[PDB]
Parts: structure tokens; sequence; C-alpha cells
């Protein structure tokens, strides 16, 4: 692994574990046993570290939420989209925790995150659109589906934060809450299985 | 106004405007034109300021969410509960922004916030329970209602945070998203008005 990749890997670990608030470039250099100057060669400041870490998260989520258009959406796809996004949110937990300071610190990050959020929302719309086509949920108007998609986002991205105030694999039980959003829209064909599936995620 | 009350009022203003992360007791003393020693008399450290500010927010929300039991719940009550909680979340915006560091800094705050969250959730259950009794929504099982109540909480407390990433009275349009949760459970009697009401909050 190249020195640079260690820097990104270790920074992520320290940010997730101690909070980005409390981690400086000197801490990161000390952890990695490289001089401050060595770290500076690869990254001029902490914001540049954070931006590149975000760019890896962005690439990951885009890859998971690249919806296939040549086949119908299955329940196994639904569980994959949900689990993989929840795993992402755990692996990059430092980001959503200090989100608002990170956006304010970096206009590039703010711009990219706004655009990323629209892609994610557009993938949630698209998943529901396909679930309708497959006969899993009842098809809904353009407005009520945009609203419902935002609620999915709001629930998923605030689950970690709720767990810290209520008290790894403890984390995925937020799927139960997301599936609760689509409980009354389930068609007769699938009501039995989707509820059965939902139950397997209960805290 | 007593010197102490100014300290709490001004600390809230500086925390909301600049972020608690970036505000120290010296900044607060400087803003108020009182010596560091004068501030120390009233508050030994920043955590004590924050705890007391939280205790005022807690009292406020408890007062708004003290559900009357001697009459049925109306739609006007529903809008009040929603608007007042959203106004609270704006007025104390600094708290939810740095929530996780604030809980970690103070075990008293962590304990009280966990308990406060249960009271709030228990008021959401109770509001739905009363909406069922009034014939506004369809009555739901104990489990599906606990789940739905948590989704309300998850949506409300993450609305501010979404607005910073998507781009005062701009803030209350999250009511549309909360009411979207109860759209399919509306009874024939009230479907017309609750949707009509929901529309008045559209961004």
């Amino acid at each position: 692994m190249k020195t640079r990749d260690k820097i990104l890997l270790s920074s992520l670990e320290l940010f997730n574990d101690k909070g980005e608030r409390n981690i400086t470039t000197n801490h990161i250099a000390a952890h990695l046993a490289i001089s401050p100057g060595n770290l500076y060669y690869h990254f001029r400041n902490k914001s540049d570290i954070i931006y590149e870490i975000f760019q890896e998260y962005e690439k990951l989520v885009d890859y998971y939420l690249d919806i296939p258009e040549d086949r119908p959406i299955t329940l196994e796809d639904m569980t994959f989209y949900l689990e993989s996004v929840f795993d992402g949110l755990w692996s990059y937990r430092f980001f959503h925790r200090d989100l608002e300071y990170l956006l304010d610190s970096d206009p590039r990050l703010r711009q990219d995150y706004r655009e990323f959020t629209n892609r994610c929302l557009a993938a949630i719309n698209r998943i529901f659109a396909k679930l309708a086509d497959a006969g899993i949920i009842q098809p809904q108007p353009e407005d009520l589906r945009s609203a419902m998609s935002l609620n999915v986002w709001l629930v998923i991205t605030n689950w970690m934060a709720f767990l810290k105030t209520a008290h790894l694999t403890e984390l995925k039980q937020g799927i139960y809450q997301v599936l609760t959003l689509e409980v009354p829209y389930l068609t007769p064909e699938y009501r039995e299985r989707v509820l059965a599936l939902r139950e397997k995620y209960r805290p």
C-alpha cells in the first residue's frame, strides 16, 4: 500500500474513532510514524484529506446505487441496496457526524455533496419506480413518490445519530424503519414476504 | 435581566450562529463585556452552560407536548404540536448540530436526553392514539404505531440538517414530510382536509 493510501485509511480510522473535530494533521502523521512534512507532500491540509475520503465514499455509493435497467428489481436487490448503504454509513460514520462543519469548511465538498444527494434521491425514486413495475408496491403519483423518497433519505441518514441517543451489526436494524414507510403500499402479491422480510430486521 | 440570564441567552446566540465547536467561555465573556472571572462565578465551564440551555429546551418541549386528556385532539392541535417543535429545533439549532459531541462531553446531558427522547416518542404515540380516537387516522397495532412514531422523530430531527445540504420560515416546510407519513392511514372523514392542510406547507 502506498504512503498516501495509508494516510487516507488511517485518517478515516482516527476520524471515525475520535471525531474529525479532535484529529489534526499532526496526530495523523504521529499515528503513521511519518514526519509532518511527509504528510504535507501528499496533503496540504486536513480538508484535502476529508475531500478525497468523501470522493471514495461517493464512488462506492454510486457503484452500489447504479440500478440495472435491463431486468426487473427483486426483493434481494432491495435488501442489497439497503444493507450496502447502511454499511457505508457505518464505515464513513465520521462524515455525517460533523456534516455541517465539513460543508462550511469546503465549498467543493458542499457542491459535490448537494449533487450526490440528488443522485441518491434519484436512485430512491428509481427503485420505487421499479418496485411499482415489478408489482411489489402500488404505483404512486410523481409528487407523493418524491416526498416518500425524501423520507427514506431522512430516516436512513439519521439512524446512526438516533442510536447514540437511545443506546456495527447493531446498526442495520434501521432497515425495519425504512420498510415501515412502504408497509401500507404493499400489493396483495407481496404483502406476505415483504412483512416477513421486515421482521427479520427487528430491534 | 440578571447577568446569568444574559450569559445563557448570549451563549445560545453564539452557539447557533458560530457553532458550539468554535465558541469558548472567553468569547462569551468578551461578547457580554464581563470578565472571565465574572462568567466563572455563574458557570465553572462551557458544559454547564450547555446543560442549563438544554434544560430550558427540555422544559419548553415538555410544555408544548403536555397532551390534554380531557378533550379530543383536533387538527389545529396537530399543527400546533408540529409548528412549535419545528420552532424549537430552529431556536436551539446548535444542539442537534453537535449532538454527539455534547452527549459524549456530559453524562448528565446524555442521561437526560435519552429520557427526554422517550417522553417525546411517548407523546408522538399518544398523539396518534388520540388521532385514532378522534377518527382522523385509522387505528394501528401497538408495533406498527411505535415504528411510525420513531419515523416521525427521525424525520423531524433531521430536517434542519437536510436543508443545509439541499439549499427561519424556510424551515417549517418539513411538516409536509411528516404529514406524508400519515397520508395512506387517513380515514374517509378527514382525507380531504388533512391533504388540504398538508399542501399549505409545500416546498
